[PDB]
């Protein structure tokens, strides 16, 4: 019922100090200098917000083995107290129907708080209306549109134009999967026609130019409509370089690198054992440039990239095996939900690239601001939800598929020694993870709704309507 | 019959020296230290090759007043001895039919040598075949595809993919008009709905982001197919910046800035008199950034941009007036064919940005190499065609619509004082322009055919097939 | 004694909400939803922190007319409640002596809170020691070194190396004036030898390449020593572009653009009236590129540049006249202290480039974090000092030397219409400015000391010692 | 006496065609379609010009084992028919004396034609005068200045300013070794104080930021004086990126990457065997970024970098051993003179990055133009010197220290399989290398003098004096 985190160092996005945290009924009630936790010499961080998960997802052939129960269980064991999953309807399928379906899958299963993005996979007047209802009635402020996945989720530039316009009118952010779907389709034919059936052909048919082209296109469509943009799972230096320069030019665009692209690379597609390479297959692919994790982390520290996801969409080895003779038939997706925090602490904080405060912003706070959850989440303050992690920076931890809490039998961070270990995870004011032991039950986590027009992204969009709308030049008629 | 240019300084792309030029039967027969021309203290340059003209073109509502006779007459008066015009078929129209039509318009009219680009305005198996015939039988090695002009010339990314693939197979270069046609259409609705009916709305509906987006897309499609790319009338810093970085990354792409974007800007769209602003309307628009001419010239000097055109598509004031209440109904196109050389000499050579040798490369030689006309044109050497200009760098010249030789009653370089005056223009070994006086008759100029697989662009494309084609990773079956 | 700001919208760096502010004994004591101020429909912002002023400074020939009383009076009338001035010793002069001198000038005069940077104008073991005392005993955490001003303040690269090393050891940030002092000296000879004695020669002898070169050098020296860097009065796109890319590469460097370079340009050096041009003379100069204010503001909004100063160093027209026949004899410095906030609100917030929250960070909060004043200043929170401005974004205001509160008889923002008017300025919990009327007395403002090792800049520097220190490669002896 | 190269494909910088070469008395006398050489299916290229060698150089402790006889013998065996070595005087030593000394070492030894750069290692009025004599009387048009090597060759920014000014007045190009000598000295102390005595400390004390900083500085000093700049042995992406952008901005600067930085990297400094790492030690160091050779080659193909050297300064294993316990005492320098052509053909031409024509420009022609040797060298034309290589692109060749013709017992390209084999090398119209066999004697090669004001670099510098010199703004006296 009551928690007292004592002698710990409370670390937020803006500031850190030595203070004590009094938690009551799921909320931080006090800060200042029946259970007491000794956090001396340790860090008291807001719980991680993973902005990108795909739990139990019927994708291509099958569903991902990490479901909303085990996936959140694994999230909590890693320091992440909130996931934002995607409600994906089929072409011609209802958006509200997909949202309700995804809720019934998650509500009784989830162990930590969660919310939902909704994908606009096709376009009509019916989609246009369903978007407004999801914002007003269901608590949705984000919509994902696909530039990749031809004949599955892909939309044209006109449909991107329309979808962004609608996002603007109803106060939602636009999310885009930036890859040229026409090039990935024609490229995949070429690779198979050349006899490259392995996972290396997956990356080879989608070089980073394809990712970067679509990224700039998304940015250009969004800028022409004055709609705030969010670029999901940024994988390449080129795509990141585009987002960085766009923001430099004053475009309202935000980049989300994932654990995968910050912790490992795409050289693993060329690995001699098929299963190793197949377990790295996702969209966009991991890049065969070993200096990518370094570059992506650098921009993230500098706020050129701002939020962090995992794109967690895990498949077993035998599940991945569905594309053993055809790389297009491999279920796309990798692990990340559990290890995100540690991977970023090790590769980002311990490496000297960013503060502990930047780490908080990058794993929690920036997500809260963008998806309108601040300061309810992403902050340890009076009134905020008690999603708290007691973090030991000094201690080490080895990532292994034999020791992790994910359902997948493979880890892309296998063997990685990470500084920063979550000793205690607190979700909704209740200790749910402590030294390998869970204190959670299914359905304890709750869906939390989000309001439109997030000030962090929309306040400067609204001014642009007022003052960047052009006016005619007064002339005499010819 | 015989010409002896004496005491002149012969300036090529690579080298310049004091030498005498002996011309016989239209060909330079000798170089070394019945008519003799005193070129002492003056420059002997290869005649300009304008890579981009649209003479007597039935565009939107009407035809351009500069036809193949007056347009070439004006070209010769400015130092340009060759034009490469565009054969534009309508959607559903035959390419060979358009080529033959454009030939019958030009052949009896042209005063200087010429050739033709052919536009791929739609896509089928019939277009696919007609492209091969134009290369084998008609002497065409270049095809223009449109990313702009929706419902008129626009093609999709798949059609760009296919059109580039065909250009590669038959040994032709791909030309692209890089502007997002979907954005220009939706943008134009917005401007008129806001009541901006003047020429300023033409630029406002197509900001340089739109040009730059399509440029990168073209480059990305071309790079994925391994097809050499040529970007016509580059207008913006952003689009030029994309081409520069693409070439830096090793992409086979060439940029063609035009006289308009090197000599003037787009601030003139905001001019108080409608006709002034309307006479600057073209696609892409001139940019409202006064530092554009400086930036474009800089890259041109550095070979980031390589060739020069004019996009000469001139309309009278009353012709332009067709869009007096609707900027979309204004015939697009500006002057340039005559003034190109002087504008570039003044803004490029006299300003200290480039050599006289770079000027030759940039107005003649680079065009020859790309369109397979080197060393027949773009060079003063034994065997080369006698397209020669005696050029005075020291003397000045004022550009005015009241004194020029173009049919258009307006000049976008009006009032510009230019160093570099063409004293004598020699076409096909015959003096055709001398101190304001013409010595030409209609049909004197001749169509010159071009062969496929230009070594300058294709030799390194052919190697990429051989060594950049990926190979499978030898693995045991799972 | 007690202030109650009611119905206002409290705007911080991270967040804004409708709340009431209870101020008691100079400190914000409460927040939540004998004098009451109606702030309905208005903004409640933390008072501006100007990071760069030079009040009553005996520079070149004379002293600046804006002294610590009138200068702070003017600061408060503009929304700035704190100034950080510079204690400049002469070559061979004591640093502690200059600090004490500058304190005795300011303490009885200042109307708002203040602190001091100290300049390292020469190097020895005595300077090395005096730096440690200023940090331990005097509350200094910042030192300015000069790359410009030969034979006056300039230090060599070795001395920059040593000065940065000392800043690191004692926990202070290094400030640098980035301009090549050797080039500015040789350049100034050339201009006068050419007969350019006017203010245009001041800019012409120091093109932005000179500023950019020194900026990169400073960054390189600082990076090699692992010392946090601060670049004062950034004036050019090139210098800003260097800082932006440096931070992108993970260098600990911060950029401070000034009101002058955000509100006006350097085209004014070419103005027909001498006094106009002379009143724009400073180091580095304002740039003759009209698009500079736009570019600098853009990066500032994006956090590529982070803090804001004014370099306020104002001279009367007749004072500036000392260099009427020799631009080197013109007292360098321009106005800014009063107008900073409004200039940035108009050019930055109202233009749609940044949030109101970003504006707070950029005029106050980021300064606090860097110079270790957060959250005591730059934030409206329980415990923070009551430096508060009631700000009207809707209302307008014209800047004029005839209506401003600065001692200088000239304003470089003359005629600028600015949105964002300070209705009420609160300093140390006391209303000191209200609708043109002052409620302050001399010496009311107080010097506030700063502690070393500011977590915002040093926490990631300290990690780099631990993990970026190289180790030998274990080898057998040859 | 007479050579007839038959059925070969003559490849120049601008053009290639099937033709026959008639060589008489050391000069190409004819081109068109007692010894005849069958060059069918092979390439006829101009002989390589290596712009950077240091034969038999008393550097640090000893002299390099490759002397002017064996070094040129090795050059010819690789396809290089000309070397341009450096005459390095000591501080206080005469420049003309060093030039004459270097001539007496080379004249009786050299097997191929050569010329000399002269280093300005110190500055006075005596150096100032000696520079003019070397240009007028000795045939020197290039001077190397050092930003690195403190207390040995280093000069200050003022001395760089003066040295560039003199280069301009006498019509010579300025060469600079761009590395911050103050940082390399302080860095080297730090590494040894940390106990890093191996070759890895050589690179670690000079990260590429140091190289890049000095490069930009050199460019800035040169641009302020209007003196043409040449940057020797470019090693890093950063330094190359600076040169590329400088040229893009219109600065007259040329970059010279070397065989070492195009063929290998600096990861070899971390090799477990000391001798391996020591044999890679040079200034600036090879970079620990494996993607460097790729990036440098890319820019070279694009003309961002233009010429090619080797910095050939070879030491035996036991010679290098002088710094076995102190990396500062290792004789700096690596091999390259022989393998340059093949390394560049393999990594540049065969890889599809550049043409065969670009290869000619990059190994020969561009050097000729810059150092005023065109078209006498770098071109196969009537009148040009018969420095010719019959080149087989189809055939392969393995580089090994056991099979090469250099005196050094180590090769940094060891094991590299290279396409492009020199079958026949012709020097001064005489076959000197054929299938492993030499037909040369010592002193056969001859020193060839160079004239000042090379049109390729100076024609646009001279215009800048005329039109970029600022003029006063006409004003009334205040
Ligand atoms: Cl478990
Ligand atoms: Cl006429
Ligand atoms: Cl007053
Ligand atoms: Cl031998
Ligand atoms: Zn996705
Ligand atoms: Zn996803
Ligand atoms: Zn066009
Ligand atoms: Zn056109
Ligand atoms: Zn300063
Ligand atoms: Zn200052
Ligand atoms: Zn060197
Ligand atoms: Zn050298």
């Amino acid at each position: 019922s009551r928690l007292l985190i004592r002698g710990g160092r409370v670390v937020n996005d803006d500031f850190s100090e030595v203070a004590d945290v009094l938690v009551e009924d799921g909320v931080v009630r006090a800060l200042g200098h029946l259970r007491v936790l000794d956090a001396a010499g340790k860090l008291v961080l807001p719980g991680g917000i993973d902005t990108h998960t795909h739990m139990q997802f019927p994708f291509m052939g099958s569903r991902s083995i990490d479901d909303f129960h085990q996936g959140t269980k694994a999230a909590l064991s890693g320091g992440t107290t909130m996931i934002i999953d995607f409600a994906i309807p089929q072409k011609g399928g209802s958006l509200i129907e997909a949202f309700e379906t995804w809720r019934s899958w998650a509500d009784p299963k989830v162990c930590c708080d969660y919310s939902l993005h909704v994908a606009v996979t096709w376009w009509s007047d019916q989609v246009k209306e369903e978007m407004k209802i999801l914002v007003q009635d269901k608590g949705v402020n984000s919509f994902k549109m696909f530039m990749a996945y031809k004949d599955l989720y892909m939309v044209t530039d006109l449909e991107l134009y329309e979808a962004f316009s609608r996002c603007k009118e109803i106060g939602a952010i636009a999310q885009v999967h930036a890859e040229n779907g026409d090039l990935i389709a024609e490229g995949a034919k070429k690779m198979l026609a050349l006899g490259i059936t392995g996972p290396e052909g997956h990356e080879l048919c989608r070089p980073e130019a394809v990712e970067a082209e679509a990224t700039l296109r998304a940015i250009t469509i969004a800028s022409a409509v004055n709609c705030p943009l969010y670029i999901v799972h940024v994988m390449s230096k080129s795509a990141a370089k585009v987002i960085a320069d766009a923001r430099r030019d004053g475009k309202v665009v935000y980049g989300e690198p994932i654990a995968a692209s910050l912790g490992t690379d795409g050289t693993h597609y060329w690995n001699k054992e098929w299963h190793h390479a197949a377990h790295h297959v996702m969209g966009p692919p991991l890049r065969p440039d070993p200096s990518t994790p370094d570059f992506l982390m650098n921009l993230l520290a500098n706020d050129d990239l701002t939020t962090t996801g995992t794109d967690n969409c895990t498949f077993n080895t035998c599940q991945k095996a569905l594309g053993k003779d055809d790389f297009t038939k491999i279920p796309n997706g990798v692990n990340g939900v559990e290890d995100r925090m540690s991977v970023i602490w090790e590769k980002g904080v311990h490496s000297g690239k960013m503060d502990e405060n930047r780490f908080v912003a990058v794993t929690s706070t920036n997500a809260a601001k963008i998806f309108n959850l601040y300061p309810r989440k992403g902050r340890i303050a009076v009134g905020s939800d008690a999603d708290i992690v007691i973090w030991d920076p000094k201690g080490t931890r080895t990532i292994s598929a034999k020791t992790h809490h994910q359902a997948v039998n493979f880890n892309i961070f296998e063997g990685m020694v990470c500084h920063g270990v979550p000793l205690v995870t607190i979700s909704r004011g209740k200790v749910v993870y402590e030294a390998g032991v869970f204190s959670v039950t299914a359905g304890d986590g709750k869906f939390i709704p989000r309001k439109p027009f997030a000030e962090y992204i929309y306040k400067r969009i609204k001014q642009r309507d007022r003052t960047c709308t052009p006016t005619p030049v007064e002339r005499a008629p010819y």
